[PDB]
């Protein structure tokens, strides 16, 4: 079971190449996960100068394979299941009224660490907009994950609306259209309609000097009553 | 100076007694915070049994000493500057068509551990409301608090309103008027219009069998710009 592999703390990697209206970056972030609680501890850093974009616009983008399944619910855990083959995970996010970003990332283990590489595109950004102005404010939000299996691909989707909040008091939104595929040619578990309970919270290392984010999250599936 | 009780870990007790609608409960926590970084890991239990009330709508009253304060404004610290003697926090948190919470605490050092002694009462509630019917989902999400000096009670005032995710996708606000004094007679910090951008994130000790949270915490003041 691709469940045994995460009974205990889990080291991670993430790698991330992006795009957005030509302007290029990476980040790198290094940490561990533990799925028995449902947390993960991320220090991640732009190794390319200063992030064109807001932090926040990438958490989501930036293992959901370490949320912490209940016991009664642990035949729904696609992410696991896929392990340590992995799996890939596409998204489309729609920031309302702006542009948008386009990601393709592989989440499988290499050697003794589950490592997130991704691939992000974004386009339609408006110059002095939320996100290339940088009018969004550094924190996040809990939001809901919803789950629902994909059989065709023998993966699952996934729906949900981030809430950036502004400095100027509003809210923007960021549409959320994900689509999972198995890595491997072996049979997954089809999960049941439901969802992930997800929390972030960002801070910054009065110590570091380069731009980067300190992130922690706790992630707990629910939506399956028993 | 108070501020230089603050440069390392600090140790963290919280006692508080409740009765909302005559429900008696009392709950414990203990951790530690770090100024410096503005976090705070904290672990309460429901000393009487199980919580009356959700969790969430405990958070905001379970020390705002620990938040982070720029080097540009460390002179609006009132937090700090009061200690060791403490001071008093006062709040009425009104839930929006629903009861509301008195809360009186007194935040001071007890060797070299800060405690946060609290009591609550709770009144009006509606016994099928989202609070007593337990409709709040275990999550929290991120708030600016506004702080303004009250120079006439030697203090500090705030306001703001938390924002409390329903299970049915609805949200429940709570809004906030906050209160600050200085227990000694010792000269304290008046700030100047500013506020704490808080982040809040709970969690479940997998091991804990107590009715209990895990709560995890990032303040940074801002609002001045220098
Ligand atoms: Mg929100
Ligand atoms: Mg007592
Ligand atoms: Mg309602």
């Amino acid at each position: 079971k691709g469940e045994e592999l995460f009974t205990g703390v889990v080291p991670i990697l993430v790698e991330l190449d992006g795009d957005v209206n030509g302007h290029k970056f990476s980040v790198s972030g290094e940490g561990e996960g533990d799925a028995t609680y449902g947390k993960l501890t991320l220090k991640f850093i732009c190794t390319t100068g200063k992030l064109p974009v807001p932090w926040p616009t990438l958490v989501t983008t930036l293992v959901q394979c370490f949320s912490r399944y209940p016991d009664h619910m642990k035949r729904h855990d696609f992410f696991k299941s896929a392990m340590p083959e992995g799996y890939v995970q596409e998204r489309t996010i729609s920031f309302k009224d702006d542009g948008n970003y386009k990601t393709r990332a592989e989440v499988k283990f290499e050697g003794d660490t589950l490592v997130n590489r991704i691939e992000l595109k974004g386009i339609d950004f408006k110059e002095d907009g939320n996100i290339l102005g940088h009018k969004l404010e550094y924190n996040y939000n809990s939001h809901n994950v919803y789950i629902t299996a994909d059989k065709q691909k023998n993966g699952i989707k996934a729906n949900f609306k981030i809430r950036h909040n502004i400095e100027d008091g509003s809210v923007q939104l960021a549409d959320h259209y994900q689509q999972n595929t198995p890595i491997g040619d072996g049979p997954v578990l089809l999960p049941d309609n439901h969802y992930l309970s997800t929390q972030s919270a960002l801070s910054k290392d009065p110590n570091e000097k380069r731009d980067h984010m300190v992130l922690l999250e706790f992630v707990t599936a629910a939506g399956i009553t028993h």
